[PDB]
């Protein structure tokens, strides 16, 4: 459902993160090289997400519609282990979006699925972050991949 890319000249960590996330989501990943956003949108022919950084860390995901309108954005810090997540499917499901988190689900195109928590996201509150989005793997246990959400805005 989406093309993912990064801001221009990303660090190794931003690359690793974004390649990982796009695999998890089943989104098509492209190297940003030296393209403008306009040229990214031409290549995508469809919606795009851009992972941008501050100080060499991924810090924001911006979501665009196919014409380049900004759907919204998420400010976050990633938390991921070295081991590849074990997934049997695109992680396009979420177990629940509690009140106040619906925009996370809308931006990322997640569908609520109460039948199982495998290959799925869990959204919860945290003492430090606004939300933690944690990937549950093909066995429904923590995949070692989280989005630590500081804020998000839609529209």
């Amino acid at each position: 459902h989406m093309l993912l890319t990064t801001s221009r000249k990303p660090s190794q960590r931003t690359r690793s993160f974004s390649q990982r996330l796009s695999r998890i989501m089943g989104w098509r990943y492209i190297n940003r090289g030296k393209m403008s956003l306009r040229d990214v949108l031409i290549e995508a022919r469809g919606p795009v997400a851009v992972v941008s950084e501050r100080h060499g860390n991924p810090a924001r995901i911006t979501f665009l519609d196919e014409r380049g309108g900004e759907r919204g954005y998420i400010l976050f810090n990633p938390s991921f282990e070295m081991k590849k997540p074990e997934l049997a499917d695109k992680a396009v499901r979420v177990s629940s979006c509690p009140p106040g988190s619906e925009g996370l689900c809308n931006l990322m195109g997640l569908e609520v699925d109460e039948s199982s928590s495998r290959d799925a996201w869990s959204i919860r509150t945290d003492e430090e972050y606004a939300w933690v989005m944690e990937l549950m793997d093909a066995r429904g246990t923590p995949a070692g991949f989280k989005l630590l959400i500081r804020d998000f805005r839609v529209g």
